[PDB]
């Protein structure tokens, strides 16, 4: 295990435009495309993302691509962020992993706003961060993903993600 093969479990992979556990407008292994409502205006954000004219379908190899430059985003959006930087460089590569994760679904801003649970996390107070982790509008909209990626943080083992 390792983050592309947790994240891919936790995403999926879809080659055509489908709508995501918000109703967001989306492709691949989860990249989100566009918040607007507009059909029209994700296909823009596609044909912009992938660099050619699309109308909606991509290559498994393009959907790869724009993985992995969503991972690399998200750690790089973690080690600029003066919140959660601290947060990861203190954390085991399991958890770091946990981490990439909640960003790769939330966004930085999103995930640097949890501040009492990335103190707990600093304090490596297992079971308390995890007890709250799960007081959140994220673990009730994806709860199963949610128990996941909280069973990382609370183990700092992979068992969440094996048989899976
Ligand atoms: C991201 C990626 O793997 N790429 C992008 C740039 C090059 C090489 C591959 C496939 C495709 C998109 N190509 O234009
Ligand atoms: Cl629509
Ligand atoms: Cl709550
Ligand atoms: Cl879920
Ligand atoms: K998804
Ligand atoms: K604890």
């Amino acid at each position: 295990m390792n983050i592309f093969e947790m994240l891919r479990i936790d995403e999926g992979l879809r080659l055509k435009i489908y709508k995501d556990t918000e109703g967001y407008y989306t492709i691949g292994i989860g990249h989100l495309l566009t918040k607007s409502p507009s059909l029209n205006a994700a296909k823009s954000e596609l044909d912009k993302a992938i660099g050619r004219n699309t109308n909606g379908v991509i290559t498994k190899d393009e959907a790869e691509c724009l993985f992995n430059q969503d991972v690399d985003a998200a750690v790089r959006g973690i080690l600029r962020n003066a919140k959660l930087k601290p947060v990861y460089d203190s954390l085991d590569a399991v958890r770091r992993a946990a981490l990439i994760n909640m960003v790769f679904q939330m966004g930085e801003t999103g995930v640097a706003g949890f501040t009492n649970s990335l103190r707990m996390l600093q304090q490596k107070r297992w079971d308390e961060a995890a007890v709250n982790l799960a007081k959140s509008r994220w673990y009730n909209q994806t709860p199963n993903r949610a128990k996941r990626v909280i069973t990382t943080f609370r183990t700092g083992t992979w068992d969440a993600y094996k048989n899976l």
